[PDB]
């Protein structure tokens, strides 16, 4: 399971290392021998019968594989080991060096030409001309292989059949995909010079050095000659299948962290990347790079959803350009179609949406209607990724907003290939991607994450044992307990994660009682004693809620001494009347609607809403936790926070979601729900699933708001601790409600029975 001995803080000085390079337009891609090889043809200006590139002629001879074969050495392919192999051999004899490289090589293809087939790999870039041109180049060189098999003739025929049916002006006038491969439409009458207007801004063609270096023999291009000059340079003269993908490189670095759930060690250095970034972000998006072509919806998505997340300010209008008829979306424009990867990283970015950003509903439809319908049978077949179409799973059973962070970093580590590999014009590694120390690192922190587990669900086991809950069940707490690790999961977080199962305890408790309510005169007797939040009026209660105010009195006491004790600003009194306010307050709520439903009473729905946001109780559990999550408070923002605009959009969004799922729940049952039933007296004319279709809409428009109020930080903002735990605390009741996921934390449960039974066994084994 280990896959490094290295200390953590080696590991993570590595890391933060790589990061800064990447913040300055600095990765690695490995080199590509038969991007290599295509660059070293070019001969010095000055005179010809020297090479322009001979140190990539040495690296060549070099880089060899003990079978003969170039090409990607941990993952052979037969279409990238050939066609890297004869580019090799090609460049080689046509400087007439490197004999014995040359034997070794013809000998590899004599053995192994004939083992090309069909659907045997990856289509490589440009495959169907770059394969034809190259052998055609190696035969003219008197090279020593099979000139034909019965695939490389099907193939050319094939190949020649595609290219008539192809005017030769749509070459130069729009940016195609053939630009890749240029060098494979070596033979055709195309217009090399007016193709120069298609060049980036660095003077490649979509950044590939072979296809720029075509170009260049064809046109001497300065721009051209000085992109792979410097290219050369730049990758100690072995050159990838495209540079630079400074933009992609960095975007799925960052993403790969974060996905794991390892940037809680990188927070400067992320920020650093973002920056470099976010320098060359527009509003037409960006491509895979800082000098590309063109934009595209892969890095536009990947750059709009991660910049947005941390605070920088990205329009929607990146997408537009993107639309097709029928609200389609293409990932290039003009493309004949596209991949899953990008659907995926378009559908995520989806979901972070603000108001009035329309084209962002589009995109979320047509993306998740494509995932929907892939085959995932044959899906990523060769698997360059490790588990491409799981997380095409996860991401279609798991809504933004319905999940949380670390389900979603525990499911994506075992999604997670150290070893994936890349295809474009050959098989290429990103080492900064994919590797072993992020995934040491992510199995690191996971384990951090359950180190102090025991410890916090055995006081709370203890909690409940001498509370007396048992004398008015506990399978409750390990569900508290999972979703507010899953969220606040850094480990000084304890005193919050105990505090705050507590308090879910103790409501659920509550509330589970007061829907059980028999009559209102209890109820009143209830709330008086909860008015004046007396102790010592216990003894009036129905005696079923003795035992829950008193522990709700108690634990209120404990979290007022752990307060001020980090709070020295504030007044223990302050503190005390400020937790059984809120207590008070909720709790009324919820008599009142306990009150309402035994008296059948039924308000308008602004009524309804007026009580019901607040018994939803998890704003409740917002302003108990602001006082453990390490921020620092005034009385101002105490006394202000339950009005401020992210508050209310928290009660809001769970009570709409907690009303549309209760309803489909007591159709089955004879009852009618209260938020329907009070939308429907309220507008006399709606059906059931009108109010729900309202609800629904209203559901989602507050989502969006509530967006916007937590990525961007506005002035005057909450503190950005108090800011995550409220949005987390909507996705914790998000996924609580979410029927899909709650179907399909074993650990806990059973914790939890263990430590339990040995209260009540006490001191003796039973059998």
């Amino acid at each position: 399971e280990e896959l490094d001995t290295r200390e953590t803080s080696l590991l993570v000085a590595e890391v933060k290392g790589w990061l800064m390079k990447l913040a300055s337009g600095k990765g690695e891609i490995s080199p590509s021998a038969y991007d290599t090889a295509w660059v070293a043809r070019i001969p010095s200006e000055s005179d010809s019968s020297l090479p322009e590139f001979p140190e990539a002629l040495e690296w060549i001879i070099n880089s060899q594989l003990p079978d003969g074969s170039w090409g990607d050495d941990r993952h052979l392919q037969l279409y990238d080991r050939v066609l890297s192999t004869l580019s090799c051999l090609v460049t080689l004899k046509t400087w007439d060096i490197g004999h014995n490289s040359i034997a070794q090589g013809t000998k590899f293809l004599r053995e192994n030409m004939i083992k090309l087939k069909q659907d045997d790999g990856d289509l490589l870039s440009g495959f169907e001309v770059t394969f034809p041109m190259m052998l055609h180049e190696a035969k003219q060189l008197g090279l020593d292989i099979p000139y034909e098999t019965e695939f490389t003739r099907l193939l050319e025929i094939s190949t020649k059949k595609k290219l008539a049916k192809i005017p030769l002006d749509k070459i130069h006038s729009a940016p195609t995909t053939l630009l890749y491969s240029l060098e494979g439409l070596q033979d055709l009458e195309i217009d090399w010079q007016k193709i120069l207007k298609l060049q980036s801004k660095d003077g490649s063609f979509l950044s590939s050095p072979s296809s720029t270096a075509c170009v260049y023999l064809k046109t001497k291009g300065r721009k051209s000659l000085q992109y792979l000059q410097n290219a050369m340079e730049d990758q100690n003269y072995a050159v990838p299948c495209h540079y630079p993908i400074d933009l992609f490189e960095s975007l799925w670095v960052v993403d790969t962290i974060e996905r794991l759930g390892i940037d809680v060690f990188f927070r400067d250095e992320i920020k650093a990347v973002l920056d470099y970034v976010y320098s060359f972000w527009t509003n037409e998006g960006i491509g895979w790079g800082s000098t590309c072509l063109v934009n595209d919806i892969d890095d536009t998505a990947m750059a709009f959803r991660i910049l947005r997340m941390h605070g920088y300010n990205v329009s929607t209008d990146a997408f537009n350009q993107f639309w097709l008829p029928g609200d389609k979306f293409c990932c290039f424009v003009g493309e004949l179609s596209h991949g899953v990867s990008e659907m995926l990283n378009l559908h995520r970015a989806s979901q972070v949406d603000f108001p009035n950003e329309a084209i962002l509903t589009k995109t979320f439809k047509y993306s998740h209607d494509y995932l929907l319908n892939v085959d995932s049978a044959h899906m990523d077949k060769w698997a360059t990724k490790k588990n491409l179409m799981g997380e095409v799973a996860f991401e279609l059973a798991n809504p933004f907003h319905d999940c949380l962070p670390r389900i979603y970093n525990n499911a994506y580590i075992k999604h997670y290939g150290m070893d994936d590999l890349w295809i474009a014009k050959t098989i290429y590694r990103l080492p900064l991607v994919n590797n072993k120390v992020f995934l040491e690192l992510a199995n690191r922190y996971a384990q951090q994450c359950q180190l102090y587990q025991p410890a916090e669900l055995t006081k709370l086991v203890n909690w409940w044992h001498s509370s007396r809950f048992e004398d008015i069940n506990i399978d409750m707490l390990p569900y508290i307990y999972y979703v507010i690790c899953a969220t606040f999961h850094e480990q000084e977080f304890a005193q919050l994660r105990v505090f705050f199962s507590k308090a879910c305890c103790l409501n659920t408790l509550f509330d589970d009682l007061m829907d059980c309510a028999t009559s209102i005169e209890e109820l009143d007797r209830l709330q008086n004693v909860i008015e004046k939040w007396d102790i010592s009026l216990s003894h009036e209660l129905p005696l079923e809620y003795r035992i829950p105010f008193q522990e709700f009195y108690n634990t209120v006491l404990v979290m007022t001494e752990a307060a001020s004790k980090i709070h020295k600003n504030l007044s223990p009194e302050f503190i005390c009347k400020y937790l059984s306010g809120i207590y008070t307050k909720l709790i009324k709520s919820e008599i009142a609607d306990a009150r309402w439903k035994i008296e059948g009473y039924i308000p308008s729905f602004e009524e309804y809403m007026e009580n019901a946001e607040v018994s939803i109780s998890t704003w409740v559990h917002v302003l108990m936790s602001i006082l453990f999550c390490g921020e620092p408070l005034t009385e101002e923002i105490l006394n202000t926070i339950y009005d401020s605009r992210p508050l209310k959009l928290d009660r809001i969004i769970c009570r709409l979601c907690n009303d549309i799922q209760t309803y489909k729940i007591e159709m089955k049952l004879g009852q009618p729900t209260q938020g329907v039933s009070c939308y429907m007296k309220e507008h006399p004319g709606a059906t059931e699933e009108d109010a729900l279709v309202y609800l629904q809409s209203l559901l989602e428009k507050t989502k969006r708001e509530l967006n916007e109020s937590y990525f961007i930080t506005h002035e005057n903002d909450l503190p950005k601790n108090i800011k995550r735990f409220n949005f987390e605390m909507v996705r914790m009741m998000l996924i609580t409600y979410n029927e899909t996921r709650q179907v399909d934390l074993k650990d806990m449960i059973k914790f939890c029975l263990e430590t339990y039974r040995t209260l009540l066994e006490h001191h003796h084994h039973h059998h």
